[PDB]
């Protein structure tokens, strides 16, 4: 019993976080294989930030302007690319500790860890969800950049995000492990929209299901929904619109508790209409969206 | 910017873990250089949990019943004892992969991060603070004994937690590295009082510091208090008593922000009587006091 936001075990990313430095900038870059990944604007000094050329400032850089060090050991660079806002550094070593991984490019709603990492030094691991308008409210400080997010299935880490930038409203943006900005986001020094956030609610819904199998019920009602009816409700208050799509994949948690997925949203459309009236639900007194379908039954029934 | 539920990483963790079997029962153990540590009831069948009496049950056994099996490969078992709650499995092999550690025995509020395991493999890495009634609110399932609470300092894993049991509220209890359980309980299956908890006000300070440093402020108020008028307020609402040793420890995040830790106790005191009027801090609608100042410095202003 009892339900955390809980990230996956970080040892399997912490074998290739490494610090890569390139004239007076230093981020943290990921050595998988002989391959280093980085924000491209390793590149760049604070005046470079404001509207950087990257292919004119990279033209200037030749394989030993990057230096990258691996806890204590240098790490020799044979090549260097530009791929979107990432470069890779080809070095002469495969990493010894690469687990296996792929890179994959997650979807707005969808959870996964992020090992912080500071001077190619790993400080902590948390989880947290990609918002539906492709930030991230993660904890980052300058010297964060390159920090990576992921997911672990058994012995494969798939990298879902890099990290590049904190908004100035202190949200985070950042890149897929091809360097593709998740949303609308560029890499420099600008003011830059967001744009309107929704709450995920087939992730809210997932908590609900996580609530009752942890003994949280007081929120259930005799009532039920339709889809039509709770997407009145969803819009009204700036939630996503429920799909039959979230409701097969509730599938599993609505089979766990015997309650359909249209009396969960009944319960959620009542919540919204009448707040927590000062109740707590898992610990929280907001309706929680940070927890996926996959995430609950994980936690839940057990997954290694 | 952003401030999250932040566990340390795993990685110095992940590599202890063991998976130790006594007859039909398998749980979590802890290899560090040539004893593994595991939660003394290993040797115990349903049956004998009710009562068990661990001195008989464990002169049953050999050194050949344990069975510690680290990932694929087994671990020669050369001796066996029992200190307080914790067995101790003398290996031929020293862990190549131990860490630099220490044993301590944590105080209640202090925060520790624990690497959820079953069957010997890490399913996740959270944080969570010791309750003052020394138990901890985590999330565990049949399988997560032996499953260890630390915190890492540079390169040294102060192992802090190993996890026994859940009580039948939901809540765990567990014993420091020697076996000790914090609080007043018992490895046995027997409902037993956890006793009344407070909410950690030193933290919940800590946490207030750290909305003002990420710029959620709208709490702070033209108010000061005193510790006596402070400490009636937080008798009535089930919060510990601030000492002047409290208010010492939060002398760097009242530096930081330039807010006596009086005036913060006086927002604090107004949040307590008032309520949030369905606002949020730091994505929050309650006061969290799951954050030491240690923490909030920590992750504010950086360490690896
Ligand atoms: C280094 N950095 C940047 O945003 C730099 C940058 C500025 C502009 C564009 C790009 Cl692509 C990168 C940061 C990242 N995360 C969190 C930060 C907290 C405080 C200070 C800077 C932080
Ligand atoms: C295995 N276990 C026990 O409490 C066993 C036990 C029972 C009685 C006393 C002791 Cl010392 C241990 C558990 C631990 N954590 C979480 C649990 C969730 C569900 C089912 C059991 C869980």
């Amino acid at each position: 019993s009892g339900f955390r936001k809980m990230a996956f075990p970080s040892g399997k990313v912490e074998g290739c976080m490494v610090q890569v430095t390139c004239g007076t900038t230093t981020l943290n870059g990921l050595w998988l294989d002989d391959v280093v990944y980085c924000p491209r604007h390793v590149i760049c000094t604070s005046e470079d930030m404001l509207n950087p050329n990257y292919e004119d400032l990279l033209i200037r850089k030749s394989n030993h302007n990057f230096l990258v060090q691996a806890g204590n050991v240098q790490l020799r660079v044979i090549g260097h690319s530009m791929q979107n806002c990432v470069l890779k550094l080809k070095v002469d070593t495969a990493n010894p500790k690469t687990p296996k991984y792929k890179f994959v490019r997650i979807q707005p709603g969808q959870t996964f860890s992020v090992l912080a990492c500071y001077n190619g030094s790993p400080s902590g691991v948390y989880q947290c969800a990609m918002r539906p308008n492709f930030t991230i409210k993660g904890s980052f400080l300058n010297g964060s950049c390159g920090s990576v997010g992921f997911n672990i299935d058994y012995d494969c880490v798939s990298f879902c995000y890099m990290h590049h930038m904190e908004l100035p409203t202190g949200v985070h943006a950042g890149t897929d492990l091809e360097g593709n900005f998740y949303g609308p986001f560029v890499d420099r020094q600008t003011a830059q929209a967001a744009g309107t956030d929704t709450t995920i609610t087939v992730n809210v819904l997932a908590w609900l299901y996580a609530a009752v199998i942890n003994g949280d019920r007081w929120f259930l009602n005799r009532f039920t929904t339709t889809l039509n009816d709770f997407n009145l409700v969803a819009m009204k208050y700036n939630y996503e619109p429920l799909t039959q799509d979230h409701v097969d994949i509730l599938g599993p948690l609505s089979a766990q508790t015997g309650i359909a997925v249209l009396d969960m949203c009944a319960s959620l459309k009542e919540l919204l209409q009448n707040g927590m009236n000062g109740r707590t639900i898992l610990g929280s007194a907001l309706l929680e969206d940070e927890f996926t379908p996959f995430d609950v039954v994980r936690q839940c029934s057990g997954v290694t």
